[PDB]
């Protein structure tokens, strides 16, 4: 809706950054709204959804088991590993790693999962094989969050990320069970409260994944809709600014509020 585009442009001003935005119909895939859809932005933690999508794909093909238990050591722990740092002794299952990576944005979990599929190259290969010739992952956590301007490593496109998320959640790419597990993990997202969620009214469904950089970049992918069911995909990315974390979030929230109001 035009009033949302106005809010996006207003966000660029308040942020002093570029903002990528796109709304996709969950069922038809039709584009409902967009801004800088073809421009690249660093994915940051939003890639974790794609990662578990790839893990679930292997599970569907009999090449991985959500129940496999993985052991690791102190040397595997990177910054911000709220769950994994609590299991150096007993380890964690692939299932638990995806939960930690998506719902808590655990970085070590993301790396451990990257290791199971063969690293960044493989995630990109996976995306490539399903039709996404745009999105790409090149590095591990935490380096993938550098967000050096114009650097195309670990980046995606609002349009690419949107269509990819949609194929992951509704196509036949993943089995019914995997499709359902992925969205359940996103719906249980615990660290995106001040973003789209703070503008989502009671009764609405939302499954999302957010990301942030040290330079101020911010991102979020989500499937949301009224009446307890998702009916739309929304992708938002920003190029980084010096605005306070609270100010950055507020802008995302206001975009969401406009998205809801003119649903």
């Amino acid at each position: 809706h035009p009033e949302t585009l106005v809010k996006v442009k207003d966000a660029e001003d308040q942020l002093g950054a570029r903002v990528g935005y796109i709304e996709l119909d969950l069922n038809s895939g039709k584009i409902l709204e967009s801004f800088r859809p073809e421009e690249r932005f660093p994915m940051m933690s939003t890639f974790k959804v794609l990662l578990c999508g790839a893990v679930l794909s292997r599970v569907d093909a009999g090449q991985e088991q959500l129940g496999r238990r993985i052991h690791y050591s102190q040397n595997d722990l990177v910054k911000y590993s709220p769950v994994t740092e609590k299991h150096l002794t007993d380890g964690m299952t692939v299932r638990e790693l995806c939960s930690a990576a998506i719902t808590m944005s655990d970085n070590t979990a993301a790396n451990l999962l990257l290791t199971t599929i063969g690293g960044p190259k493989e995630l990109t290969a996976f995306l490539h094989n399903m039709g996404d010739h745009v999105t790409r992952l090149d590095r591990w956590e935490p380096e993938l969050n550098e967000a050096i301007p114009n650097d195309e490593r670990d980046t995606t496109t609002p349009a690419a990320m949107a269509t990819t998320l949609r194929k992951l959640l509704t196509g036949e790419l993943l089995t019914l069970a995997s499709r359902q597990q992925l969205i359940d993990w996103m719906e249980a997202d615990k660290v995106a409260g001040p973003l789209l969620r703070s503008a989502l009214p009671a009764g609405w469904f939302i499954a999302d994944k957010s990301g942030a950089s040290e330079r101020g970049s911010r991102g979020i992918i989500a499937a949301l809709g009224p009446d307890g069911k998702p009916s739309r995909i929304v992708v938002i990315y920003t190029t980084g600014s010096q605005a306070t974390m609270d100010e950055r979030n507020r802008q995302i929230a206001e975009i969401g509020a406009s998205l809801i109001k003119h649903w």
